[PDB]
């Protein structure tokens, strides 16, 4: 891991979003009918702040929030992240959000599968959890498309706007 | 938090086990018909090594493994622990093991409830998970006795001897 570390697939480049890409992150949200209701943090200065925070977590090795960029055009299509490592259990927490138009092209499955393979092959983790908002069906459908298994509807399972909400837990094992 | 931090209840003192208490930890395992099969790590030197490791985690603020001591006699009756914090979700992972004879006296409920209250009142966590070995029924019964709710049987949910095993997840919310 360095800030230069990328996961690259046939069509996509997974990497840190840079400070100079705040405009690109703003476009990604502004263009989506629905993302605004699921992503926590809409100003370019808010975009800048989010980018700076994500970098800090990456360099501190606490979380790896990858922007997902289309390799040909360099447009930002979404994000996939390792949100939290749980080293005691050789496990981690994943999150993601992909723009509506890019899911249609299979970018969500390509990006999230890249991250899952990195976790299992490279990091040698033996379990991953995805937590979906019960009201966000496309996010659930993507988890299932990547081979996740639904487990529980769990109370207080994740934070939105600093408050806790019931989330659906999906798992992946190698 | 300092190494001197204790949680004290009517009958029990929850605190770091010290290097000088290796003998006491050995007694606690040696006297139990069943603990040996559930606790991971039986030499006094092995006891010493485990004690040193637990201290490191406490001072690093990564985990808090409390020995549970009977206040009058100072005998070690078991342990309750915060195994992992999951700050992204304002949540933590708990574990525990209590000697057979001391469960009968309600020490397990008193110690584990003390830890749960510390997590909710003091740390302001909004969810705790307990993972039990499916074959360890007394540990499940104790989780339920402390007001936990059973959720999933989850594959690869915890490590024993560096290998993953299916565990039952219980939750507590405030």
């Amino acid at each position: 891991m360095t800030p230069d570390f990328q996961i690259v697939t046939q069509r996509l480049q997974l990497r840190l979003i840079t400070a100079d890409e705040a405009e690109e992150l703003v476009q990604c949200i502004r263009q989506s009918q629905t993302l605004h209701q699921w992503v926590d943090w809409f100003s370019q200065q808010e975009a800048e702040q989010f980018i700076q925070a994500t970098r800090l977590n990456w360099v501190k090795a606490e979380a790896y929030g990858f922007g997902v960029f289309e390799r040909q055009t360099q447009t930002l299509v979404g994000m996939v992240a390792i949100n939290e490592f749980y080293h005691t259990f050789n496990m981690a927490s994943l999150g993601y959000w992909i723009g509506d138009r890019y899911q249609r092209q299979g970018y969500g499955k390509e990006a999230l599968t890249a991250l899952i393979l990195f976790c299992f092959e490279r990091l040698e983790l033996t379990r991953l959890e995805i937590v979906c908002d019960p009201e966000n069906v496309p996010s659930q459908a993507l988890a299932l498309r990547c081979g996740a298994n639904r487990e529980q509807l769990a109370p207080n399972r994740f934070l939105y706007a600093g408050e806790p909400k019931a989330g659906i837990v999906f798992s992946l094992i190698p």
